[PDB]
């Protein structure tokens, strides 16, 4: 089979199940939606909120960027220079673990996640508690067998669509709907017993150092952001579009670091270079060639992705400011989670240049205020965002604050089985999930506490049970204080 | 007074610190005398509340010498308290010459640390000023305290036993755990000082009957571990 | 003019440079042609006379956009000159984009880094130039010039011999230590990286050869 596929080439047939037309969220309450708020992405042919395309085009929308011309890669001095630094602060920081047995891999994954390729099968439908049985038993015993031997595999990724809630203009104007990259059981062993080591020891220095993947923001945060306002200038670049605009080559050297400081390196580097080879996309009805981007649907790839940001993001300082990226990286403080960025720095950068480098890179940063021109540098850390949270401080420290339409929104909307019609009320439980909304809410204040404490006990004295809404101060205590 | 209307049981513990903070008798072997002033720095709980008593006098004399309200120093402040310890950070501009002179007048006794007469110093970065006998270090890691030279050096010439008259006298005895101890707070001082004091370890364990690391892996476990 | 003005015997340079400078003839092997312009970088001096030009052409450059006398400009300046590769420093507020006019304007076709049309860079630091193929870096040692990784590589990869028809033939047969020192500026990775490709290599060939730490490498490329 030939052809073109969304400007992109094709490979072979495609073995993939059709998209999903269903969404996991309900409605709490029959009323009315305030105007303009929040509803789940648009759901295919059977959406009866819009007439919109086919799931298929929607996906072929997101497929293009793909295609696009790749940026400029930075100069290779200062490359090689960044990325020894890094490897080498990874050394100084991440202690020294033992390689990962099959068992802990094949435990490692999440069992309520598709297997991918080419069963499609929930992986826990095949899980025993101890080890893979049947189809997937053999996949995965098939997979750890290649690991072993140092033999190269295919990976073989699956296309989907993202449920969640989207601004209405997602779905009432123009449709659209984000690309997720699913992987295959075999892949997702492979990965794991490389470089399950490396991102475990990476988690354990989640505060130490900027890939900040696996810290808890009511714990950790407070340090993370004290270390950030020990500096002196903030910013956000806020990227559109990060992992359509990736290129292989910084992939490459993340993937080079990753194997360096993994304890099996040489089977490690088989497992990335087939990871970081051109992957083959199952889009439903063809297997697609994509040989550029960043393919985010291994367990590794949200490390892999954070630190291809580090290389990017020391790359463009060094190249304004010509000074040592260690230099750096002892004047600055870095917050990276995968797309998501925080940097805090005592140089005096020209915010122009910058720009200039990360727009040369093939990045899209974005001003705050939508406009076009050069990134915004702030005095202060109060106001950057990060992990969907607002950076506040006060008397009693630095914490990250979830944003008032967050609340409002996870008051409107919970999670449940899969249904058509997302204006449907749920006659089930969110027993735990609204006591975290209280905390979250009780950091903005004993107003706005009172008002969404009213609508917890509104939600809980027409359903189920009930529980005691605790005093402001007490539950803010125990937010923000762990008790 | 504060200690108590924060405790579970307000009027128990009140009778309690009536006793505590009462003229003191303090057995000196021939007599029992009456201490009416001072600190009686006995009790369990002295520390916390010596503390408190730091952190007042502290909050007073820079309410008297800026002239804002305390919770605004406070939450325009940073303060470390351990008994007579203390780091203070802030960001209010501070008349030193006013700041000692509070401090004088409360009859407290505040020295430079060049032993020499005058103000108080204050310093534009955390770096250098000590706290639980520590100095405190930044890099590119973050901060951290670090115990001084010379500390490491007396301990490895001096351990303690069994009470004896002759200082000098060598302990036959044949020290695991506070040799690591020594040799993890030697590393945070760079891979010189760690090597002269790995060095003085094994010279030392060659006179008695472990693994001596690399400095890198010792200093990884300290800092972060 | 100046290379004979200059010369102790001037009106002999001055016929050898006639004759130099005149149309060459370049012999291309079926015929003998005639190049009337360009640079003739055949003969030993070629390179002295190809860096004087250079300096020429630059200095001409900055007085036509600083509009000042070339004196000034030398003054506040210093240049690097080896045929083509150049090094600018200078303390005079430079207006690139009439800088590049002008020198465009010349024949000439300077690039910026990012092969994109637009005027010339100019960085307040010295660091990351590069000149020789070296790279100009410094620490608290002082500035050095640094061969770049790939060329290190490359190196590692191939060796000069005889002629032969197919590249790809083994040479089954000194410049491996200067790549050990070349590297040792990179820092202890690089150093372990390319300590491990050449005792591998000279292992499979000649004789045993010492692969030194890399502090007593470094000390001896840095401060012999």
């Amino acid at each position: 089979p030939s052809g073109t596929y969304a400007g992109l080439p094709i490979a072979d047939y495609g073995d993939a199940p059709p998209l999903s037309t269903k969404t996991m969220f309900w409605r709490t309450s029959p009323e009315k939606l305030p105007p303009g708020a929040w509803e789940p992405a648009y759901l295919g042919s059977k959406d009866e909120r819009v007439d919109g395309p086919s799931l298929q085009q929607v996906m072929r929308d997101q497929l293009k960027p793909y295609s696009e011309p790749r940026g400029l890669l930075p100069p290779q001095e200062i490359l090689d220079a960044v990325c020894d630094a890094i490897e080498n602060r990874l050394e100084n920081t991440l202690e020294p673990q033992k390689p990962w047995t099959f068992k802990k891999a094949c435990e490692s994954l999440d069992k309520n996640t598709s297997s991918g390729y080419p069963y499609h099968k929930q992986k826990s439908k095949d899980w025993t508690g101890s080890a893979f049985i049947g189809d997937l038993g053999d996949q995965a015993t098939h997979a750890n067998n290649m690991y072993e031997m140092g033999k190269s595999m295919r990976p073989i990724y699956t296309a989907a669509l993202k449920d969640e809630l989207v601004k209405p203009d997602k779905i009432y104007g123009k449709i659209k709907k984000r690309l997720l990259w699913g992987s295959d059981l075999g892949t997702m062993i492979r990965a794991a017993r490389a470089f399950g080591p490396f991102c475990d020891a990476l988690k354990e220095t989640c505060i130490f150092n900027p890939i900040r993947v696996g810290m808890s923001m009511n714990e950790d945060g407070p340090f993370i952001f004290a270390r950030h306002a020990n500096f002196r200038y903030h910013m956000d670049a806020d990227y559109t579009r990060w992992d359509s605009t990736q290129q292989r080559a910084i992939l490459k050297r993340a993937g080079d670091i990753m194997v360096r400081l993994s304890p099996e390196p040489d089977l490690a580097r088989v497992v990335m270079d087939d990871l970081l080879a051109p992957s083959l996309l199952d889009v439903g009805d063809y297997k697609i060639v994509v040989e550029e981007g960043l393919p985010s649907g291994c367990p590794c790839t949200t490390q892999l992705n954070s630190l291809a940001h580090w290389i990017l993001t020391l790359c463009a300082m060094v190249e304004v400011t010509r000074v040592d990226p260690d230099i750096v990286m002892q004047e600055s403080e870095f917050s990276f989670y995968g797309d998501d960025e925080v940097v805090s720095t005592n140089l005096e950068l020209d915010m122009v240049k910058y720009t200039m480098a990360l727009r040369r890179y093939g990045l899209l940063p974005t001003r705050a205020d939508k406009e076009e021109g050069p990134l915004e540098r702030r005095q202060t850390l109060q106001g950057i965002s990060f992990l969907r949270r607002a950076i506040v401080g006060d008397q009693f420290g630095w914490y990250g604050r979830l944003d008032r339409a967050s609340i409002d929104r996870q008051l409107l909307w919970t999670k449940g089985p899969n249904h058509q019609n997302p204006f449907e009320t749920l006659p089930g439980h969110r027993p735990s999930q609204l006591m975290a909304l209280l905390g979250e809410a009780a950091m903005h204040g004993e107003k706005y506490y009172r008002t969404v404490a009213s609508r917890v006990s509104k939600e809980a004295a027409q359903s189920g049970i009930e529980m005691v809404v605790p005093r402001h101060r007490s539950v803010l205590r125990w937010v923000r204080f762990g008790t």
